[PDB]
């Protein structure tokens, strides 16, 4: 998955969180939350095909914009009454949409929020663990390079002393 | 300031994960803020420097030991208790066959839970980004040295071949 902070136009004051889980080409789940409510939509490959056909765009580029847009200067839109989500690719004060998706309001949003925070805390734990091994490996590699430099200097010294 | 976010389970709500966020401006011993949240509501309490010393005294515990226990329990066997009707949070130390209360706190139901939850998530997302940056730099520094190693080793081997031939 990827969790991105976004601002909606209808609510520029606060930060929303866009959680996308999936390659995206084979349909995905998109979740929006403001820390209280949550909206979730499962986008099928069928629904994807119908969006790229309604706007006459290449699959690869379309998914590429999805990939470039959903995982993170794009703008994001969501109406809490119609529950339709869409984003635009902006360029030169000119913009166009990449389809819309329906995000149904979730009955028990606290479950989603809890899961999102747990995911982040688990990720932090995993990254710290990885860093501990990488620190040691980095230090070992620097030490081994120093050893080789000293070993190589010894060889050159022996060659030059040999010459004379 | 600094903070620590911990996952806990409550005796009275064993199924749901709660999050305990403890933060301090200077140091834990000089005052901290303790927030409990289930991802929907949040309760917060401020603990002053003098309240810590008074709690240690009421417990007939040496202040350093009391603070040491707060660190082990609130920053992360300890049990956590909270009731959404009393807004009263206490945790206990459980040794073999016996437990005892390690101080308690009265939390106040926050008025803006969503704001607190968003700020907490943002903190985690910022930490993930910083940790990913750190990993990327560590791995590049390691890989850069390995490349220099392999380059230097080409010369080392040639010098060995030259020296072996000359000393042969």
């Amino acid at each position: 998955r990827k969790i991105s902070r976004i601002h909606l136009v209808s609510e520029p004051s606060i930060t929303h969180f866009l959680q996308v889980s999936w390659t995206l080409e084979s349909g995905f789940v998109i979740t929006l939350t403001d820390g209280h409510s949550a909206w979730t939509g499962t986008v099928s490959e069928s629904e994807i095909s119908q969006e790229a056909d309604d706007m006459a765009m290449e699959k690869g580029k379309y998914v590429g914009e999805l990939r470039k847009a959903l995982l993170s200067v794009y703008t994001f839109n969501f109406s809490k009454e119609s529950c339709y989500f869409f984003f635009e690719k902006n360029l030169k004060d000119v913009s166009f949409r990449l389809g819309s998706f329906n995000l149904e309001k979730v009955e028990n949003p606290a479950e989603v929020i809890r899961e999102l925070i747990c995911y982040c805390l688990d990720e932090i734990k995993s990254l710290k663990h990885e860093i501990k091994e990488l620190r040691k490996e980095k230090n070992d590699t620097l030490n081994n390079y120093d050893t080789l430099e000293e070993e190589t200097d010894d060889l050159k010294n022996r060659l030059q002393a040999l010459e004379k």
